């Protein structure tokens, strides 16, 4: 008889894995990936954090160390340390002990115990009709999370406007005064994912103006924080300016980007409440949660985030390597930006260096897009968003003629 799988199809290729694939095949050797998913160097390659490499040193010749079972809500360390990243070492919350952490499977985990967590607890009990706005665009992983988690009704806010190249703040602002109050709203604390433009902190006054006067549940993404600017505190504005205002709200934190630990899924949801007493019961909540879905957590690429936050001098020097990434990107935009000025590009370009962290939506259309793919194999997605670290001091002319070209022939 037949294989009880004879039938299976092959599943379609996605679009982030494809585009990498026809890059690996592609002879062509002006070839330049700017789909790479994570950090690259100037010459290409991986980077390995120092801080991470000696930390992991410590942690195997830590013989104290056994591999029991972490509590179900994750290593304490990890958790407290991850926390206090965000909010700073003062923050009145940490002080007042209204502040929980639980570990979780990245950042996307993070997002994904929240979720459960609010279709079951908040806003009524077993509520799966209160809206979730989500940046338009944004990152896949948002809505899908959301979506599985059993929320009904997922909705838009305006955000990118491609003509302007930039923040549709009204709409933003004008989406947000038109959500039922309660309504949830997911947050990109900095480094939009895709666009890389992001609110300036009198426009985070705006934002929040409204949630507070429409008790909108903020949920932060923090993917990116410290490796975005360079600068920890910068970083986390938006956050602690929520703090200080009074809100309530969510925080998912993912370290992959900031330690360079893409394969060790190492994230952490940060609750933030107006009382301590609530807080504890949350995180009851929040462990049978983990517990009745995922159930871990790992424990190394927690080990070695709380190994270095907790420690001064590691924290310091890891502030160091990761705002080497940042600077590097900070640099990169400036030298792209000045090269298609120079060049007499078409358009205006300044989105390039007002936008912040590892992607850029270039404001190119698809049709040029398919240019650079096809005539001059650089490879990045057909909504115009590039790793900015995949620029190098070595192809930054390339890309750049490659770019004035596209903008010059096509439209």
């Amino acid at each position: 008889p037949p294989s009880v799988f004879a039938e299976v199809p092959q599943a379609q290729p996605v679009l982030v894995f494809k585009l990498t694939a026809d890059f690996r095949e592609d002879p062509d050797p002006r070839k330049v990936n700017l789909g790479v998913g994570a950090y690259r160097t100037d010459d290409c390659h991986p980077w390995v954090l120092p801080v991470v490499k000696k930390v992991e040193q410590k942690i195997a010749n830590d013989n104290s160390l056994n591999h029991e079972y972490l509590p179900i809500l994750g290593l304490a360390e990890f958790r407290s340390c991850a926390s206090r990243l965000a909010l700073g070492d003062d923050s009145p919350a940490l002080k007042e002990k209204r502040v929980g952490g639980v570990q979780s499977l990245g950042g996307a985990g993070a997002l994904r115990i929240g979720a459960d967590f609010l279709a079951r607890w908040y806003n009524g009990t077993n509520n799966k009709n209160t809206p979730v706005y989500v940046s338009s665009p944004t990152w896949e992983n948002h809505n899908a999370v959301f979506s599985a988690a059993g929320f009904k009704d997922i909705r838009s806010y305006r955000y990118w406007d491609a003509e302007k190249r930039g923040l549709d703040l009204q709409g933003f602002l004008n989406d947000l005064e038109n959500a039922p109050e309660f309504s949830i709203v997911v947050l990109h604390a900095c480094a939009h994912n895709p666009t890389g433009i992001d609110p300036t902190p009198e426009q985070w006054k705006q934002i929040a103006s409204v949630m507070k006067h429409r008790f909108l549940f903020p949920f932060f993404d923090s993917a990116y924080q410290g490796f975005a600017s360079g600068n920890l505190e910068r970083d986390a504005w938006a956050i602690r300016y929520f703090v200080s205002e009074g809100f309530e709200f969510f925080c998912a934190q993912a370290f992959s980007k900031n330690f360079g630990l893409y394969n060790e899924r190492v994230g952490n949801l940060t609750v933030v409440g107006k009382e301590p007493e609530s807080i504890l019961q949350v995180l009851s909540q929040m462990e049978k949660i983990v517990r009745i879905t995922w159930s871990n957590p790992p424990a190394q690429g927690a080990r070695i985030v709380a190994s270095t936050l907790s420690n001064p001098e590691l924290f310091e020097e890891w502030t160091g390597n990761v705002k080497t990434m940042a600077d590097r990107i900070l640099t990169m935009r400036s030298e792209l930006r000045a090269r298609l000025e120079a060049l007499k590009t078409p358009g205006t370009w300044i989105h390039i260096t007002d936008q912040i962290g590892m992607f850029s939506f270039t404001g190119l259309n698809p049709k040029q897009v398919e240019y650079l793919v096809n005539e001059k194999h650089i490879y990045l997605l057909p909504s115009g968003r590039i790793n900015v670290s995949g620029l190098t001091t070595k192809n930054l002319d390339y890309v750049a003629t490659s770019i004035h070209e596209a903008v010059t022939k096509i439209q």
